[PDB]
């Protein structure tokens, strides 16, 4: 039985699995009323990728496809309809058992980034890039049907029928009108259609426990705010578990957050088979820990195991 | 001795160690006249990071720091000086034995991306939340004002005034601004990390084939362009996941050369073989330039430790 392991990486050596950001802090929020059911950064302890999760850090919240039409906004800006493929360029097959093309954003909001194009025809091809926003709550956001819309400040210089890349950067806004909610899933096929093939929701099952997140702060194009994106496991953990595919010997692994210099354990956590952490903590906010700390697998336990309080 | 291993990742599951891009193809260019001495994606087989190499995919060609002021520059656009720290926010110590802050770009060109800011000061009326702004930006790494080893660089914007002095600033790389002759794109020309007329230090060594008939093998990614004509590429010696893997494992190197086979899983056949050298680069027996045409589900498998004298089967 191949022994289960986690990579040896400090917080400062980890990246977010839900947006291309470094991990900034560990974080808890016990009183969260929302169902936590993100679709990126989802992987079982035995290496099964779930939801829209793929392996490339460059694939998270990315799109590839071709623009088909320009449609002007009523008040300001320009919108562009885009047909999307798989990130590897192959046609996206809606009959595959995934919620949407892998890498598709898994939250409601205005995602800010850059649309770039390199033409097919030519001796060297023409190029252009512009800032763009994808409103994942929009009726036009239908990646499961193979089509989305992005908007630009640029009024004209986006070409139809040419290879197009979306590189995510941050959020456009977190104002009331911008509908940012990291735990609200997009309707991958539009508002009247149910999402399908979803990674399951995650929650503590044992009183006094709460979810433990790897938190990153996400840039803003404008406005006031300090928005964050919380993932269940960093991208490096997804990559590691996928590689190893070690058999899960129970439904709950016990892990210890250790300071390697002292060798002391700072706290312990349950790492659940479905790929998420819980701790015994009754407060919200960042976990204050030495920069050299990392998680080390200790042993397999069960749902009834009582964690040492934080 | 812990056995040496490579991750099991197809080309379509790998990313570039020199720019945040997926690996598109394997690539050779035997007649390259330039000295190959890139500083990102540098790691020995036994896990020693070199040059400006760090582990985060988000750190490659990234900067963190603070804008000081707008500055004059004869070149087009609006220009800004920013101090730079280490990516983790700690002050960059120029006395450390590295060429520049880890993650600093390792090539000459106009790097296009986004500068974003989140203010330190907050407003009570806004629920004690800070103001923000972001704009497209270009960093010319060949500029005499590109001095990351001295803790300062300059960027230009199309935006004329909406960049704030003294506020935390992040550069997210996206592509290149241009590859016209006037934009000085050369992937094998190192920036002068301490400015014009200064000598770079603490460099990862140059790499080259030493066996007749062999050439370097690269992991190539195509890099986006803000405008103009071109299909520019960035070639790395090993993908970022290999850097991450070697760093983790730190397996002792049992010789100077590891024999690896590029394998296709379905057929199970070996498409070709290559030398993976101690300092962290590949060579193959090939006499042509251009892409290696093979499935993107192919991957390198470690076979055994050989030596310098080993003769590769021609590709």
């Amino acid at each position: 039985s191949k022994p289960f392991t986690l990579p040896i990486l400090t917080l400062g050596e980890l990246t977010n699995s839900r947006f291309p950001l470094p991990i900034d802090v560990l974080y808890t929020n016990p009183n969260e009323s929302a169902i936590v059911q993100c679709q990126n950064g989802r992987c079982t302890l035995d290496g099964e990728l779930q939801g829209t999760t793929q392996l490339l850090p460059t694939g998270i919240c990315a799109f590839r496809g071709k623009v088909t039409q320009q449609v002007q906004d009523e008040h300001r800006g320009t919108h562009w309809n885009m047909t999307v493929t798989n990130l590897n360029g192959t046609p996206f097959d809606p009959t595959e058992d995934v919620p949407a093309p892998l890498g598709t954003p898994d939250f409601s909001g205005q995602i800010y980034g850059v649309i770039s194009q390199r033409n097919t025809n030519t001796n060297l091809p023409a190029n252009r890039a512009h800032e763009a926003v994808i409103a994942t709550y929009s009726p036009k956001f239908t990646p499961k049907l193979g089509n989305i819309q992005f908007s630009t400040w640029e009024t004209q210089d986006v070409s139809s029928g040419q290879p197009t890349k979306f590189t995510p950067v941050g959020l456009a806004s977190v104002d009331a009108n911008s509908h940012f909610d990291q735990w609200t899933l997009p309707s991958y096929s539009g508002a009247l259609t149910l999402n399908m093939n979803l990674a399951p929701s995650v929650a503590p099952v044992f009183p006094g426990e709460c979810l433990l997140f790897f938190r990153s702060f996400i840039p803003l194009k404008g406005g006031y705010g300090n928005p964050a994106i919380d993932c269940l496991m960093p991208q490096e953990w997804v990559q590691h578990l996928y590689q190893e595919s070690a058999p899960s010997l129970s439904d709950v692994a016990l892990v210890r957050y250790v300071n390697p210099e002292t060798g002391r354990t700072l706290f312990e956590a349950k790492l659940h088979r479905n790929g998420f952490l819980t701790v015994a903590r009754n407060s919200a906010g960042p976990v204050v820990a030495p920069t050299n700390g990392y998680f080390r697998f200790d042993s397999w336990v069960n749902q009834f195991y009582t964690l040492a309080p934080m």
